[PDB]
RNA sequence: GAGUGCGACACCUGAUUCC
DNA sequence: GGAATCAGGTGTCGCACTC
């Protein structure tokens, strides 16, 4: 399910008031409940929306209305999966947001990737990329390790690679806003002079923003899709996340080390 | 020692909808 | 009994940064 913002929880509920929707008694954690015929919406106090019921399509397409009439179009949303892995690629993802993208990521109920099981996450990233334009940066560790040696810092290198996505989807698209995860604290100073005319935020939590989920689901999938490539490639078998590294370190060939791992890193 | 942000991974428990 | 959605909480492992 998607999150909506403080703002749209209160001009959704007011517009379903308003056409007779009838208030019910909320779940635990919920801020409202409301019956329309036989479909039912609830909204989390975290934002998160909720179909229920039956004959939901009037429900999806309010929360529509409701995200669109408040959100800036089109718009970038910037994310990175595979960070904090020695395991893997680092893939940075930015997706680009029009209406048609919008709607479609309402319509999936996509959020933050960390919260999706794999499985979601190849699904809906197929479905976001179908609809959604965008650019994605793959640092498999061999090149992520080369790269690395001129940064000699993730952030740095982070930034780098934020600065000329942004910076080529921005010429390409003009957007009105750009949103991304802060990374580091150095991230909006890198960023600010490549969005032109287009309002930047870096701030935590910035997968509450849809475009920004999407990005993340996309990072993700694209690093699932790796793992999977480096596993067969070199006929080893690779935890997602951090687990058992040190007998991985002993197991792996050692000339397959900069092949798989993020060498710089003390595990 | 304690935090913050980013990246995760692995679990527990409760609620809701539909069949 | 099955499919799914949400929420509250626990632990572990990394890079960067702060006190
Ligand atoms: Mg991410």
């Amino acid at each position: 399910s998607m999150k909506l913002s403080s703002s749209e929880k209160e001009k959704l509920l007011k517009k379903l008031k308003a056409l007779g929707a009838k208030e019910e008694k909320p779940p635990e954690h919920a801020q409202y409940r409301l019956r329309l015929n036989d479909a039912i919406l609830t909204v989390y106090k975290s934002g998160s929306v909720v179909y229920g019921g039956k004959g939901r399509e009037k429900l999806k397409e309010l929360v529509a209305e409701t995200v669109l009439s408040d959100t800036e179009l089109p718009r970038i949303g910037c994310n990175e999966a595979g960070k904090g892995e020695f395991v893997g690629p680092l893939v940075v993802a930015c997706i680009v947001a029009d209406e048609k993208c919008l709607k479609r990521l309402i319509e999936l109920g996509v959020k933050d990737s960390k919260k999706l099981s794999n499985e979601k996450v190849e699904e809906l990233a197929s479905e976001i990329t179908e609809t959604c334009h965008g650019k994605v940066k793959l640092l498999i560790p061999e090149k992520y390790n080369r790269a690395y040696s001129k940064f000699k810092n993730i952030n740095r290198l982070l930034e780098a690679v934020y600065r000329e996505i942004v910076s080529d989807l921005c010429e390409k698209f003009s957007p009105k806003v750009v949103v991304v995860d802060k990374f580091s604290n150095r991230a909006e100073e890198v960023l600010k002079d490549v969005v032109k005319g287009a309002r930047l935020e870096v701030r935590p939590k910035a997968e509450d923003d849809l475009a920004v989920a999407a990005a993340s689901i996309v990072a993700k999938a694209v690093r699932l899709k790796t793992m999977k490539e480096l596993e067969k490639r070199f006929k080893v078998k690779l935890p997602e996340g951090n687990t058992g590294l040190a007998e991985l370190l002993k197991k792996t060939p050692k000339e397959l080390h900069e092949k798989l791992f993020k060498l710089h890193f003390s595990v």
